[PDB]
């Protein structure tokens, strides 16, 4: 059928700057017909052009108008004028999840178990849609206004094609301290990637820093290859155990994976044992502090 008229600046009122990226900005807009608030991205079309950055651009419009799910920042509508490319995005009002990891400097088990909850949750809707995010961490896991968590930068994402039945993605891509070891070392990542990502993620919410640390990226890479990390006093012994099952260097020995089963097994661990998987999105989440 037909959809609403493409939307133009004009039918905004643009205010603050949300955040700056290498070749993007998100301002905070209202627009006039509806007073509704949304975070809009804006793109220059001459310095994406310049920059070979077209395909990161076209790769996140494309992957997050594939996503309805109430974990990931949704896409509501796209524009462009001669000199711009916008991106109609959800406001999530609370911003950065690292944010909090680094106010705190520890979550509770309680909120490390939500948390932790939620991000699965995301991941096993994204997995299930064949998409491999590539870049999961805390500042690409932002929060709404109650608290839930909304992923978000998807122009590093891969949809695998169904029709070959891919597994595997070759693009260099990713947060060196984020990045997995069939990354570094085959070349390429797989669904099973982003589950060593989370295991870094639960990791750094109970420890406060991720597990893979050093003043330079090369550094890092040597850390995880050979696996090299250890465990803070007092980490809580069912979430280090969680990590340990997926901190795994073979990506078909993750928990979580395709080899292993999948989401049923990884959401059965013992640290979850007292989490409703049905509805998270509809719970109070715990008060971090
Ligand atoms: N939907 C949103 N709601 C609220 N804030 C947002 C939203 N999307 C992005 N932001 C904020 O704007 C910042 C800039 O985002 P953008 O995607 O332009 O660049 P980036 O991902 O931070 O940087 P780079 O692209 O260089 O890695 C984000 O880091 C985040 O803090
Ligand atoms: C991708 C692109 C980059 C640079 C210059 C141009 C001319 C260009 O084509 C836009 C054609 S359609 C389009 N592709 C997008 C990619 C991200 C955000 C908005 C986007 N829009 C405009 C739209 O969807 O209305
Ligand atoms: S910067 C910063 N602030 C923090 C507060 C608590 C724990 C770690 C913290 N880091 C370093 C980081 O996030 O890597």
């Amino acid at each position: 059928p037909p959809q609403p008229r493409k939307k133009r600046p004009e039918d905004f009122k643009f205010g603050k700057i949300l955040g700056e990226g290498s070749f993007s900005t998100v301002v905070l807009a209202r627009e006039l017909a509806t007073s509704r608030e949304y975070a809009i991205k804006i793109l220059e079309k001459r310095h994406i052009i310049k920059e070979n950055k077209v395909p990161y651009v076209t790769r996140e419009r494309d992957v997050m108008s594939r996503l309805d799910h109430p974990f990931f920042v949704k896409l509501y509508f796209t524009f462009q004028d001669d000199e711009k490319l916008y991106f109609g995005l959800s406001y999530a009002k609370n911003g950065e999840l690292l944010k909090y990891i680094r106010k705190i400097g520890s979550f509770d088990e309680t909120c490390t178990r939500f948390y932790t909850a939620e991000i699965v949750s995301a991941l096993e809707y994204l997995h299930g849609k064949g998409i491999i995010h590539r870049d999961l961490k805390p500042e690409n896991i932002l929060l709404n206004e109650d608290m839930h968590i909304q992923i978000t930068d998807f122009g590093t994402a891969k949809v695998l094609s169904p029709e070959s039945k891919q597994a595997r993605a070759n693009s260099f891509v990713g947060t060196a301290q984020y990045v997995s070891p069939e990354l570094l070392t085959e070349k390429s990542a797989c669904k099973s990637s982003d589950l060593w990502a989370l295991g870094c993620i639960i990791y750094q919410l109970v420890a406060g820093l991720p597990p893979f640390r050093a003043g330079n990226e090369g550094l890092i890479f040597a850390k995880i290859i050979k696996l090299e990390y250890d465990f803070p006093e007092k980490f809580f012994p069912k979430a280090r155990d969680l990590v340990e099952k997926l901190l795994v260097l073979d990506a078909t020995k993750r928990l979580g994976c395709e080899e292993m089963e999948g989401y049923g097994p990884l959401k059965a661990h013992p640290f979850f044992e007292s989490v409703t998987w049905e509805n998270l999105h509809q719970q109070t989440p715990p008060k971090l502090t």
